[PDB]
RNA sequence: AUGGCUGUCGUCAGCUCGUGUUGUGAAAUGUUGGGUUAAGUCCCGCAACGAGCGCAACCCUUAUCCUUUGUUGCCAGCGGU
């Protein structure tokens, strides 16, 4: 249910950012400065990695629903790969400011969406003009581009897994105003002071991210057993 | 002192709200930006997400044809003038 040290070195989780982009609040996680870029100390990661998955395993044991939030080009598809396979929810393209804190109004949008899939199956678009049809279908891809992963959820999730905390300060802050636990893959540029459970590591690699959420897909299945 | 009604800015494209969020606060954000349009018209991006009054459309008339009717309307195809 855990990962080893050498395979993490294979995915390049030690390759952080330059010294021109590091957040001074992560000095306890910096080994040294090789080639002018900070290198993450791996032996500090694995225990904190297990502190995260063990905590996430109990949340998954009580029939809990977690959220996978990754917006960058690396996890634009990787997040979805884990989601439906691990029976969870997600967002991968656009995080609407006020997705959880303003859940009362965004819930209006998901019912607005579920009407579109229903009208697309029975044959409601093939009785009216293309003027009203094609723009309504373009409204359907617009709504599934963001709400397509949390349409079949209902209510705000129990926990939350986020990638690149710097790029998702609007996401983790919404969980802080609710008290929802945060499991972040914090990088050298991000801030660790807003996360409940930090995991120092690189996120700018498709093989690195799949090593992360691919592993948490196993622990969530351990909770669903 | 007012209702009703009316002009005007101006048929100019703007004016706001709910919720969330930022700020001690007045307020801001949304409604900013890149293009576009007659138009916060539309698209993308975005701590914004949506909704309403507007704009547009639905109304009337005019320009084309078809179906239906032919009086007191009209005169091609045929007779008497």
């Amino acid at each position: 249910a855990t990962v080893s040290m050498r395979d993490m070195l294979k995915a390049g989780v030690h390759f952080g950012h330059q010294t021109r982009y590091w957040n001074p609040k992560m000095k306890p996680f910096i080994f040294g400065a090789r080639n002018k870029v900070h290198i993450i100390n791996l032996e500090k990661t694995v225990p904190m990695f297990n502190e995260a998955l063990a905590e996430l395993n109990k949340i998954a044991s009580r029939k809990g629903k977690i959220l996978f939030v990754g917006t960058k080009r690396a996890a634009s598809e990787a997040v979805k790969d884990a989601a439906l396979s691990c029976d969870q929810f997600f967002v991968n393209h656009r995080w609407l400011g006020g997705m959880l804190t303003n859940w009362k109004t965004v819930r209006q949008s998901i019912k607005r969406l579920k009407d579109l899939e229903t009208q697309s199956q029975d044959g409601t678009f093939d009785k009216l003009t293309k003027k009203e049809a094609l723009m309504r279908t373009r409204e359907l891809e617009k709504l599934e581009n963001s709400l397509g992963g949390i349409k079949d959820m209902g209510g705000l999730p129990d926990a939350l897994f986020v990638i690149d905390a710097d790029h998702e300060h609007i996401a983790i802050k919404e969980a802080n105003n609710l008290g929802i636990p945060v499991f972040a893959i914090v990088d050298t540029n991000s801030d660790p002071d807003g996360v409940d459970f930090v995991i120092p590591g690189n996120d700018d690699a498709i093989r690195a991210v799949t090593l992360y959420l691919g592993a948490v897909a196993a622990t969530v299945r351990e909770g669903r057993s």
